């Protein structure tokens, strides 16, 4: 299962499965070769002292200060060195991983102008299971964090090992390796890009997908166990009549997981069994059939959609960027050095900023199908607040309600970051991106809307246990139901809720009811 | 010239010819026709009294209580009064028409059971100028402002007439129009879509890119007027390192923006300029020419490019949308009647709030411009805020640049609303996009964008003067230049400066710039 890391094909998926896998990564001879070409065009124009940024400059406003090449080593070292100030918390493992894998890809395109020992060395540290301590706090969007992956290269700085900080140093002559030794251009090319905000923004949206793909899965189980309308999802409405991607696709998955369902109702029923309840002899009259659903159970189409249309933007620019030579200053054959800002993350920056908006708005949707199947005038039947004991003596789910709405709340405090631009660097860096806020901002929401999912997919289960319908759920809902209670089981009498929320929260982190679905069934969602 | 309302081929820009430049529009003969025959075959459904929402029920949440076929009109008619509870102010001609023509597209699609006589009304209603007095308040995300459309189809609510409300009735006793009265689904056909959001939106969107287009123009300007280098604008960092597509479309753009320039410079200048510049003897030198750096003039390809990407996104979802059977519930031939929510404006809701960041970066990198060449330390060697006389005396256009800079900070306070659903309507719609206040964020921070272009506009004229660089300039340059000054002279003494701002401000909003570039070069830009 090698993952070419090529600088040109590299996809959002693969990088998941480098950092979360720990897939092989192999860099082409083909990346080699051309990488060692573009290192030879700059060293053929490096011979002589003439001015490149970078490399025979100066950093930052500091552009006016030319340098001679004597201490060709040294400008790199103080460069990565000075630069290593990032603050807060440390990335995780998978993490820190992707950010590792997006520079490589990036120095792979092959015109950085970089000693193909570089990729080769980041190439080993991936395989070698050897993962920088990046600390997540300090890039304007990614100078800093990429500044502390550099420092391990040159045996500096800090790797992470079971969660805490330790000196490369140490653990480089450890494993018998020769901590490698800067030359020029090679400290600018490895912290000046947008493989920071790239990297983690890769595993935001992978995960923001499967993330779609739980909450239509547990989506589907809450509309059978409330014997909801098969109507909303029809391909008439959405193939045909409102044609946006992510709608097709989101109705296309509820047809697939409520398929051969005996609890659902078909609209041919409704508007029969509704007639039948009415009385011909006059004009209005009131009924307790309901020929639709609310909205948070009818429109999961085009709001689910709305939110996949903006994931799939998203890992568009994100596969381009990964494939982008995302550095400065640039070498192309017989061109001049392109001096340029492909270090500037704005299109990732804008991309997470929207992750961020869609996933809250899903969350916003989750939430608003737990008070529905929690409340007993909205639950079509069900008893207040799935309450199997004498109500009232016992509250039930009540009390789990609250988490989730609560982060509804807490994701709606997390505003667009990509607009933030403050200037530093002499007015230099005047107009930045911030995207790895974003990227940050987007991973907070992703986090909390499995918690959210969690109160729903233990809601959705109990639904079942109290209105007795597991033998009518459709295949997929037995298999989601059955993921559930595998994890934790019907709610008898109040009990602590806290645990068991945890635990159906690191389940969905970790893709197990996506997975359930495709062991248990041979459907193949969108 | 007649624009095809077809529900199939229209366009954003179609959609801004009707509104704008009040175009014909005209319901194709298939188009009836399909909507003739959908008609009359749900018309015998309707007429045996089975249960069929917003036809023989109640609307939202009362979907439960079921009304007899006798009450047709009736229905219709209180649905679409009680529900023109609109507030706050009415939407502008253009704006309202958008809306309109929106609407119209939406039935023409054919899904939507209406008669074809509402297709034609409301088509006389934009070919013959009367505009719906449509107040922009009351859209959960468009009944409120689609009621009050409805209402003048009925001869009722008020029609737009020189900036304030007219009685419709009378308005139509004038023009000898007989209004309409609502048969079977036509008021709920009228209300319940995204007409709203995706009218505004479109006017929106559509004039986003001509103002990333003057952003373009008058950043090649300022770029002459200081002398900056091309290199970061060179195809091959962006066509080959970074392909975003916005972002190759920029960069193209400003190519094309300063072909044939006497003032600009080239990378292989100041690395030539500065080998004289730096001596043999010493190793760390210091000069003034800095290998030019400052973002604002080298990432624009960057960040408008990103900008482009989201606007291009945007225009695409707004296409589908114009074009889909965004209401309900809908017909299909042999089929039951589909209930779904294609009215929720999700999709719309998402992308003008992208819109709205989007551009609130556009104003942040224009404001740092104007920051640029005000500011001696970075102006490039131009007099303290561009004064031509006698500095502290006079303070030039110190002054003109709050107004760009506290526009930029009032656009940040500008949140999202595509996730502030509230739940109304007895749970009924426990989910809404608050689509139409995306699409107003979206037109606040483009109406404010062009304050600060304005500002910028002026001061890269006056930066011209004051260098007397105006042989050097480009065609485009030039064009740009003489299209300033038509409308206000060089700053030579301080004076009132609020008129000279609103008029370059009101020019921008007209498309003035773009115009320019169109009559004087053979320029013609992405
Ligand atoms: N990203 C900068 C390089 C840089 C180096 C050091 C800094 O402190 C800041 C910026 C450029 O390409 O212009
Ligand atoms: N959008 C609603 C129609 C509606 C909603 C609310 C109302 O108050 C009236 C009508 C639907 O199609 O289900």
């Amino acid at each position: 299962v090698p993952v070419s890391v090529d600088g040109e094909t590299l996809t959002v998926e693969a990088v998941r499965r480098v950092a979360e896998e720990r897939a092989t990564v192999d860099v082409p001879a083909e990346s080699i070769a051309k990488a060692q070409k573009s290192r030879e065009i700059f060293e053929g124009i490096a011979e002589q002292n003439i001015p490149i940024f970078g490399v025979t400059t100066g950093y930052g406003e500091m552009i006016y200060m030319q340098v001679d090449k004597s201490k060709e080593v040294e400008l790199q070292t103080n460069l990565v060195r000075s630069h290593s100030a990032g603050v807060g918390p440390l990335f995780a493992e998978d993490e820190a991983r992707a950010i590792v894998a997006a520079r490589l890809n990036t120095l792979a395109k092959g015109h950085s102008a970089v000693r193909p020992i570089i990729l080769e060395r980041l190439a080993q540290y991936l395989n070698e299971g050897i993962t920088p301590a990046i600390p997540e706090i300090g890039s304007l969007g990614d100078l800093a964090p990429l500044s502390h992956v550099a420092s391990t290269l040159i045996g500096e700085g800090y790797v992470l090992r079971d969660g805490r900080p330790v000196e490369t140093a140490q653990v480089l002559a450890e494993r018998g390796i020769e901590p490698l030794e800067l030359r020029f251009k090679e400290g600018l090319a490895l912290i000046n890009g947008t493989s920071g905000m790239t990297g983690l923004g890769s595993l935001v949206v992978g995960r923001a997908l499967e993330q779609a793909q739980q909450a239509e899965i547990v989506t589907a189980l809450l509309i059978e166990a409330v014997r909801g309308s098969t109507s909303p999802f029809l391909a008439e409405g959405h193939d045909i009549a409102r044609p946006h991607e992510g709608q097709i696709d989101t109705a296309a998955n509820m047809r697939a997981l409520m398929r051969g369902s005996g609890l659902t109702v078909e609209h041919a029923d409704l508007r029969r069994e509704l007639q039948k309840d009415k009385e011909a002899g006059k004009d209005v009259q009131r009924s307790e059939i309901y020929l639709q659903k609310a909205y948070s159970l009818r429109a999961i189409p085009q709001v689910v959609g709305a939110v996949r249309d903006t994931l799939y933007h998203a890992r568009h620019k994100l596969r381009i960027e990964l494939n982008s030579a995302n550095d400065n200053p640039l070498f192309f054959e017989g061109k001049e050095i392109f001096h340029g800002a492909n270090f500037h993350g704005q299109p990732i920056a804008f991309a997470m900023d929207f992750v961020t908006i869609a996933l809250t708005q899903l969350g916003v949707l989750a939430e608003r199908q737990i008070n529905r199947v929690l409340n007993r005038h909205l639950s079509y039947g069900l008893p207040e607040f799935l309450v199997s004991g004498d109500p009232g003596l016992h509250s039930g789910f009540a009390g789990a309600q609250y988490p989730a709405t609560a982060l509804v709340a807490e994701n709606r405090t997390i505003g667009p970051a990509s607009t933030q631009s403050v200037p530093s660097n002499g007015d230099n860096q005047d107009v930045v991106s911030m995207g790895l806020i974003s990227a940050r901002n987007a991973r907070r929401v992703l986090s909390n809307n499995n918690k959210i999912l969690a109160v729903e997919y233990l809601a959705a289960a109990q639904a079942v246990d109290i209105s007795g319908r597991f033998d009518g759920l459709s295949p997929a809902a037995k298999a989601t139901y059955e993921a559930v209670r595998r994890l934790v089981p019907t709610l008898g009498v109040d009990r602590y809720m806290a645990d068991d929320i945890e635990l159906v929260a690191d389940a969905l982190s970790r893709g197990e009811f996506l997975r359930a679905i495709a062991r248990e069934t041979d459907i193949q969602l969108r």
